RNA sequence: ACGGAAACUUAAAACCGUGUUGCACUGCAACCCGGAAUUCUUGCACGUCG
């Protein structure tokens, strides 16, 4: 199970971010990078807003 | 001392005067600046309480 490694704040957060661009962008278009916008796969569902109640 | 010997066919005079290369005539009749392209894909108002 990865860790969160650092001292300085930095440091400390960071591991959710170089993480998250591993194995979740496999979308693997010949034509475009995998880590960023394009290629996600995590973009499959599509979340609806819930209504106003009282 | 040859019907011989002398003599300019000569002087002047404007081929000039009147007269539009002119009058009628569309550079005109017909046409689309017209057809096919997602403003988009990644994203939690939250860490923080002796």
């Amino acid at each position: 199970p990865v860790r969160v490694p650092g001292h300085q704040t930095r440091e400390h957060r960071q591991y959710g971010e170089r993480f998250e661009r591993k194995e979740l962008r496999k979308s693997g278009r010949p034509n475009t990078r995998p880590q960023d916008a394009v290629n996600d796969l995590f973009q499959a569902i599509r979340v609806t807003d819930s209504p106003g109640l009282r």
